[PDB]
DNA sequence: CATCTGGTACGACCAGATC
DNA sequence: GATCTGGTCGTACCAGATG
């Protein structure tokens, strides 16, 4: 529920994913929709922007609201909200996500290091005086790549983890619960400091491409245990 | 100049962008700030929203809006906001986009053969029925890469590239006038659909590292002359 | 409570699109 | 122009946070 901007918001949202004010369509005028959800024009204005950036509507002056199918207009920062809409299918979802922040890592990790070794170092440092205990891990992890990234000397890859984040560290604060991945993460960190040392660049796609997979097989071991939108 | 909105954000995000309102900072009363601007609370409250969102300012109740470090809390949503202000730095910022758009495809591409090949083919092939002109052709060129990495099968990179389509697109409505990059371009673009057809996987990092500073060469030789 | 700061509510009016 | 639809305005009031 919440509070009047939070529902129209709540529920705006929800009618779109429910197929009630299918993406591709026009969208009720904001008089007869305001008093329609029970709110002021004015409070729904409010949302009705907000949502226009984030990605689902597409607001113009004298024409209709009309809605959109998001995977058309929108970046990184749904995901969260997405996987909030999507119960049923998220392990998909965050597979996908770790196969990327993954696949990507690579390029940039490698990039960190032939410009600026200097600091990716003082990055993979913050792996010393860190707490042991997964939430403060998930939030050093994250605050790795995302270093790096910066480090890698293109900030692109940075506003890229950067929208990440949210629905990276919900993870994060979840796989790492198991010591026996803070481990494998945490060798991993040290394994890749010594690089920029030993400036060996190769030594990169061949880590992290099963850092992937080893990760993986600690998260995928660790799962087994417990509608609008398209994309193509 | 503009509407009041549009002027009354335009506003509030160059006063980031030059120290006004100092990020870490709090930032002015809704009811001072819009004294200040010329705006209505009201006017001014639809712009904090939708500013908030793409990650400036972090309204809560009772506590001020604070401003923020947007290198922490925004996304590719502002490249665009960004080579409009430092248009001092811009060509650096591009470089770098483009020195993305390509490592990150070559992984995608490559994947969009593996799985969905019969699709990597539907998208190729609207490099046929398109148009010679750059305009059309920019919007076909961000549209296959996008077409690819949606065909990847993993639509996260959708989201990206998605996130990317502003700029990337006055990019193409530039770079692709000058019809020697419209060759590069469709032999690459057709150089891979065969691929498609070849499944020679390990045969993508070489054509796109390469393309990249190819086609760039071709765009670095379009800007020192102005 | 007094008082900051944001959040809502109406109601009259301005402005782009359209046919 | 007649009339959709979104944009602005102002003001009086409600609500969370803080001394
Ligand atoms: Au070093
Ligand atoms: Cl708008
Ligand atoms: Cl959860
Ligand atoms: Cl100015």
């Amino acid at each position: 529920a919440q509070s009047p901007a939070g529902f129209a918001e709540e529920y705006i949202i929800e009618s779109i994913w429910n197929n009630r004010f299918p993406p591709g369509t026009i969208l009720p005028a904001e008089r007869e929709l305001s008093e329609l959800i029970g709110v002021t024009r004015t409070t729904l204005r409010e949302v009705l922007q907000r949502l226009a950036r984030d990605g689902w509507l597409t607001i113009q002056h004298g024409k209709p609201t009309k809605v959109n199918n998001f995977w058309e207009t929108s970046g990184l920062n749904i995901l969260e909200t997405l996987a909030r809409l999507d119960h049923e299918s998220v392990p998909q979802l965050i597979d996908n996500l770790l196969s990327v922040r993954t696949n990507i890592s690579t390029i940039f990790i490698r990039t960190a290091f032939r410009q600026h070794p200097d600091k990716a170092q003082e990055v993979l440092a913050t792996a010393n005086e860190v707490a042991d205990h997964a939430d403060a891990f998930a939030e050093l992890d994250y605050n790795i790549f995302r270093g790096l990234a910066f480090a890698s000397g293109n900030p692109i890859y940075g506003l890229i983890l950067n929208g990440m984040k949210g629905l990276y560290t919900r993870i994060g604060r979840h796989y790492f619960a198991n010591p026996e991945a803070r481990s494998l993460a945490l060798g991993f960190y040290h394994k890749l400091s010594a690089l920029c040392s030993e400036g060996a660049h190769d030594q990169v796609y061949e880590t992290v491409r099963r850092y992937g997979h080893e990760s993986g097989e600690i998260w995928h071991r660790m799962q087994k245990n417990l509608l609008a939108i398209q994309g193509r």
